[PDB]
């Protein structure tokens, strides 16, 4: 099953990061990148079973996603989500099954791994330039609320 | 004089990257960036003297820059340009005085390199908050770019 | 809380490191480093709240340790560990608390993280020789399973 | 169009090392790598216009190359150049355009980029090795310059 | 003649890592890893000559090694010595030679330098499997005596 | 005891930079850098206890240099050398140790590590300006050395 990792370094601490990017995201996100989003409906408090309908704005190269909450685990600082629906699929991306850790580092900092795992239709491959899309975006967004949390 | 480096890899080439986060930059960002500005006064045609008057969000941490452009050269891949005026300032920076390269790199990526210099009254110090919002916030918006950029 | 970082490249893939010194360690060291430990006894079933106590032989610097398993992330590589007891935790050190994450290279190999944070009662320091100690013999310990990885 | 760039790092600054490098070059020179060129003709004052024809020593593998000087900006450490005629050109080159920036760094040095473009008749490409040739004796030029100005 | 280099980084000096793994090796080596071996004849006094049946345990993919001293240097801190019989021979592999040098760096530590040429009966190969086995090993039995050497 | 370290990254391989640097410097620098030196006095063979006398030409800021080999190691591309004589030492230096070491990339080219350890008279210390001329002047040569390699 065809799968990719992201790792992006921070100077911000674990706890903070996490917090960030998973447990006051829907808070943060509309301050911290204002246009980013087109909207969110919001399904659950936020744990595993929480599904959330995302838009963004008319001409982007992706348009709509559905993302699941399957596990989350404030301890650890780990998250598990699903991509289940959505242009973002394109047309034979049956699911995106994504699993991240935010790890501490020596100097008080932290690197946020992801493993992305597609499933696909048959032997279908996801082009590495969507791939690359999709770092680039996911990283522009982390930064974003890296900049947030640094000023608050 | 206080200074500081930032260093942005990417697996876009030199070329392109300086395409779109220099030449191109004022009908790129709106594209890729939808909601990042409020707004864009741009005077001159954006070669040296060029000067932007931009404004962000109402609750933004910074709410207002004003940055000229002091050099281009688009063979070398390089861009010199300075902060001038705005609340980006604080009460103190007398301007931020910035050297950009876009170096190519063996696996057909690119690292853009940036150095900042501090002009301020007297002995002030810039602080190391300010100077890694600023880190986040640019490294934010190039990888919006890259996005763009990898998708078009 | 005062803090040390390891890494450790290898040519091995990140899947089949993390499989040997992790996922698989304790059917893989009696194989792969043969003499290294004179007894371990599991209690658990390697997630979570398991607990290691190991002992090394009469001799050696360092004879007794129990570690505890705080995480782990099968799909992210990462693994969290606290040493809690034994001759290793000197006079006073309360604890050592680990975070180890295993990521890809563009090569197709790895690099092993590890931030190590020692915890100890008020401003007692844990001396550099003794870190440094500690780093050998953990790059010697994941070197000869990393040879075991390489013929099986 | 066939292109390639160097990068020079070095601990002198920017201004420094443009002003040793082309400004002063033709005094420098003599004084800083005393055997490299059997003779230099000058026609104008270092300013566009200006054109330089070289001889290296009898046995060398490039004895002739003349330089055209198409563009010099003190301000921004650039520096625009052409070479039009010489055995440098092998059989088949028309020109090697070349643009140069020396860009300043946070800790007080500079990276000195150039970027080569060679112009050819049909699809003849310059093969690598004479590239490197070039790369390797433009950086020991640089460095024997960057010699004399440490101590001067 | 098929070829190989292994460079192997410490913090400890270089004086003192060639007499753990050359000079006192016979006597460090059972303190140090006390299972590697299950058994050394030794037949000499360390120098030019000296020759060393080495065996491993019973399951190891290597179980015997026959190895000669070809030269010592311990003003130099180099050692020469070549494999010259034992099932790590494989079928086919007639000698083993090897050069090793311990280099002292500007922190006070070493880099370690051996440089290993496979002596072979007609065109054979040895594989890229075999040759980073071996690498893993020298490097896990290095380590294990660096760890001996910062405690003693 | 005072200390500094130099690397310089080249394209050419390990052995073929050994050679020119080391083996053969004595007929390539002539033809490398054909004024660099004014004239050298070799005594001895090019191995261990070989005795070179350097004079540079009449304006330099180092006008003689005399230096010892130590140790040369052709199988594995180091070389140890003393410069215990000539104006290089300034009023105060007794002695500058050196040790280098050539070692091989995975691109097929080389890092060549030098290691100069300056023994003084009493606390006297050999000043940042000094070293950072001799690895100015190190470089030029070393990378005239590798432009005539990469030519023949
Ligand atoms: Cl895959
Ligand atoms: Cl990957
Ligand atoms: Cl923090
Ligand atoms: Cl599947
Ligand atoms: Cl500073
Ligand atoms: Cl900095
Ligand atoms: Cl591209
Ligand atoms: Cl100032
Ligand atoms: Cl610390
Ligand atoms: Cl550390
Ligand atoms: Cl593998
Ligand atoms: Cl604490
Ligand atoms: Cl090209
Ligand atoms: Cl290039
Ligand atoms: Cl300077
Ligand atoms: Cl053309
Ligand atoms: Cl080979
Ligand atoms: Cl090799
Ligand atoms: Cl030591
Ligand atoms: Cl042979
Ligand atoms: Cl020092
Ligand atoms: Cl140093
Ligand atoms: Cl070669
Ligand atoms: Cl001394």
């Amino acid at each position: 099953a065809q799968s990719h990792s992201l790792e992006i370094t921070s100077s911000v601490s674990a706890e903070k990061i996490f917090s960030g990017i998973v447990l006051d995201v829907d808070t943060v996100i509309p301050k911290a990148a204002t246009g980013a989003y087109k909207s969110v409906e919001v399904k659950g408090d936020g744990g595993a079973g929480t599904v959330r309908i995302i838009t963004l704005p008319e001409g982007s190269p992706i348009t709509t996603m559905t993302v699941r909450t399957d596990a989350v685990n404030k301890e650890a600082l780990s998250y598990d989500s699903t991509v289940i629906d959505g242009d973002i699929l394109l047309g034979f991306i049956e699911s995106i099954e994504t699993h991240m850790v935010v790890v501490p580092t020596a100097d008080g900092g932290s690197i946020t791994k992801t493993t992305a795992i597609f499933h696909t239709k048959g032997d279908a491959v996801v082009p590495e330039e969507n791939i690359k899309f999709a770092d680039a975006q996911n990283t522009a967004l982390f930064k974003a609320i890296e900049a947030y949390l640094i000023a608050n």
